[PDB]
């Protein structure tokens, strides 16, 4: 149907506005501590703690697949990827810190993508 095609469309653009919501809150990771997902060799017991791990690449591979809907389910993985740092490591470390300037900084770039979003529609 032509109405198929026009959401698709719409999630396409969606997916091309969160495309540049995620390399601007990804370079507010200058450091790369959340580029990746924490490595299950390295932190064996990783998932004891996080249930839902996210990290940078995983959310590039959903975007990718245009497996975004909406804002929130975009705003929902880079809040976990927040999330999960702050509750696994202490407050004193460089990981913990580099979270709350990644939350802090990216509260300003998601702020107008939001009003984006409603904007077009």
């Amino acid at each position: 149907s032509m109405e198929q095609v026009a959401m698709e469309l719409r999630l396409t653009e969606l997916t091309r506005l969160l495309r540049s919501v995620l390399d601007q809150l990804q370079d507010k990771d200058p450091a790369r501590i959340f580029a990746q997902p924490v490595s299950l060799k390295e932190v064996p017991d990783y998932l004891d703690h996080i249930k839902h791990p996210m990290d940078f690449a995983t959310m590039r591979k959903r975007l990718e697949a245009q497996g975004y809907k909406n804002l929130h389910e975009f705003e929902e993985d880079f809040d976990l990827i927040i999330d999960n740092c702050m509750k696994y490591n202490a407050r004193d470390t460089v990981f913990y810190r580099a979270a709350v300037r990644l939350r802090d900084q990216g509260g300003v770039v998601l702020r107008q993508a939001r009003r984006e979003v409603d904007s077009i529609g």
